[PDB]
């Protein structure tokens, strides 16, 4: 979208002020954001990729669900700014816009920078597994089908592989075949849910550091971002989904390797942080399967990051052609780190667990 285009669809809203700028915001994958700076009050302005998220209409609807539900018990969330027509959003020239107010004072970070921090990501998520089972399963609606069903995003991926529609398998043998050879690993929490021994929840579903914004004064978490996922789950796609992506040394698109390691110091200060909001609601089975849904979901995001690169990064943004590639090897390298240290995390969740 050209400078013109974006400040008609600003327009449409019922913004408080004259808009000065609207510059792109973040390195988000899925939607596109914008920063809307005007003489008074700033606005966040995101097109939603309705590729990935076709139903606008149930996704806004679950959307006003769980912000309004926040408000009325007096937390700060992501307040949606009504359309010129009063709408919770609107359908402009081919696009599906909504903004939501910018929430100002705050830090968000791409990558742990100290234990704390991530600590604080515990409490926050944890936190938000007990407000949303305060939600029926059947009050939010499923925005992405089998959304962490690791065997159905298995079948996604041998699909890719099959197709090998730019001939970039070639080039990824090493990676295919780490994917192929776990998959013995990716039913162990869909096959728990199935037979009644994991609690179905409502769960979050892209738990990733960054999704929390921290008070730029205090540290202390502000309010949490993305709420395009929430629907029913396990808790352990929340936890281990924050593990893949914080408990990392690394980005996940790190080019370097080498810079790459699984950090149990961090794994425990987030364990700590989220095991203290939930200690007495969690099940033995999950407490079971905390260190390994780690593995899990980086599995599954890498597998996902592997068939985008397959299928030509149809799914993801990216910046350059190996750029998915280069995001699958990151996880490769993390679960690699989280089988070695496999005795360590289960006696840090013990310890937890014993301690809160
Ligand atoms: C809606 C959607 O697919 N969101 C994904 C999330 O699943 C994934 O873990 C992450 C990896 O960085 O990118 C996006 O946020």
């Amino acid at each position: 979208n050209t400078n013109e285009a974006l400040f008609d669809v600003a327009s449409h809203f019922a913004l408080e002020g004259t808009v000065d700028s609207i510059e792109p915001y973040g390195d988000g994958h899925i939607n596109t954001t914008y920063l809307v700076t005007t003489d008074g009050p700033r606005y966040i302005l995101q097109r939603m990729n309705t590729g990935i998220f076709p139903d606008t209409v149930n996704l806004m609807r679950n959307v006003e669900l769980v912000t309004s539900t926040l408000k009325a018990q007096g937390k700060e969330t992501l307040d949606i700014v009504r359309t010129t027509s009063g709408d919770t959003w609107a359908e402009i020239d081919g696009g599906a816009w909504r903004v939501y107010k910018f929430i100002e004072h705050t830090m968000s970070y791409n990558l742990v920078p100290n234990p704390d921090v991530f600590r604080e990501a515990g409490r926050a998520f944890g936190d938000f597994q007990n407000f949303l089972s305060g939600f029926d399963a059947n009050q939010l609606t499923e925005t992405i089908a089998h959304f962490h069903d690791t065997p159905h995003r298995f079948e996604d991926f041998k699909k890719a592989l099959a197709a090998d529609e730019l001939g970039r398998a070639a080039g990824c043998g090493p990676e295919i075949e780490f994917y192929l050879s776990h998959a013995d690993q990716y039913a162990v929490v869909m096959d728990g849910l199935r037979d009644g021994s994991i609690p179905l929840r409502v769960t979050h579903n892209d738990t990733k550091l960054n999704n929390i914004l921290m008070d730029a004064t205090t540290g202390k978490a502000r309010a949490i971002i993305d709420l395009d996922t929430i629907m029913p789950g396990s808790m352990l796609f929340d936890f281990g989904d924050s593990i893949r992506f914080g408990a990392s040394t690394a980005l996940e698109d790190e080019r370097d390797l080498d810079k790459v390691h699984f950090s149990t110091e961090l794994f425990r200060a987030y364990t700590e942080g989220f095991v203290g909001e939930l200690r007495d609601s969690i099940t033995a089975r999950e407490a079971e399967l905390l260190p390994f849904s780690g593995n899990l979901l980086t599995m599954e995001c890498g597998m996902r990051f592997l068939a985008d690169y397959l299928e030509g990064d149809v799914y993801f943004a990216t910046k350059y052609p190996e750029h998915n590639l280069v995001r699958s090897r990151t996880q490769i390298k993390l679960v690699r780190e989280m089988e070695q240290r496999a005795d360590e995390t289960r006696a840090i969740v013990a310890d937890v667990m014993e301690t809160t």
